[PDB]
């Protein structure tokens, strides 16, 4: 009835995507001046990314791909189709799936983003979601965002060619 999870590093950085999934959601609906909260903020500098971007889909920008990511992996564990989470409406008419996800409540992430199922999170570089979840102020996923375009071009990518 339900439960099967288990707590591996991959678990973890999944439920990091799953919490700053929690995020997306929130920036996605907040209308609230009133907050101001740290992943509130930073979420909406990201969240308003998703929206003023070109190269979303295209795989220029990481954001775009760990956004539809998130809000995938997002849009497994949601029910609305009228949802405020971007790429969550069009998860609903493009990115369609079966449910799932994690849940084990690990705390020991690791590197497990090739060993896994890459269909849905592409570059969704866990620091990203670290940050959005950091009480800092000055720690912004976007500000990471460059650098971990940058770090694309590093593993996978290492050790890959072969005859
Ligand atoms: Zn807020
Ligand atoms: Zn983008
Ligand atoms: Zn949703």
């Amino acid at each position: 009835s339900g439960g099967r999870a288990t707590q591996s590093p991959g678990d973890s950085r999944r439920l990091s995507i799953q919490r700053a999934i929690q995020s997306l959601v929130h920036a996605a609906q907040c209308r609230n001046a009133n907050c101001s909260l740290p992943s509130c903020q930073k979420m909406k500098r990201v969240v308003q990314h998703t929206k003023g971007c070109k190269r979303k889909t295209n795989g220029g920008c990481p954001i775009c791909k760990q956004l539809i990511a998130l809000a995938a992996y997002h849009a497994k564990h949601c029910q609305e189709n009228k949802c405020p989470v971007p790429f969550c409406l069009n998860i609903k008419q493009k990115g369609s799936g079966g449910s799932g996800g994690s849940g084990g409540s690990g705390g020991s992430g690791g590197s497990s983003q090739k060993v896994f199922v890459s269909k849905v999170e592409a570059v969704i570089h866990p620091q990203f979601l670290a940050d959005l979840l950091s009480p800092e102020k000055q720690r912004d996923p976007l500000a990471l965002i460059e650098e971990l375009e940058q770090e694309e071009g590093l593993t996978l990518a290492q050790l890959v060619q072969k005859r």
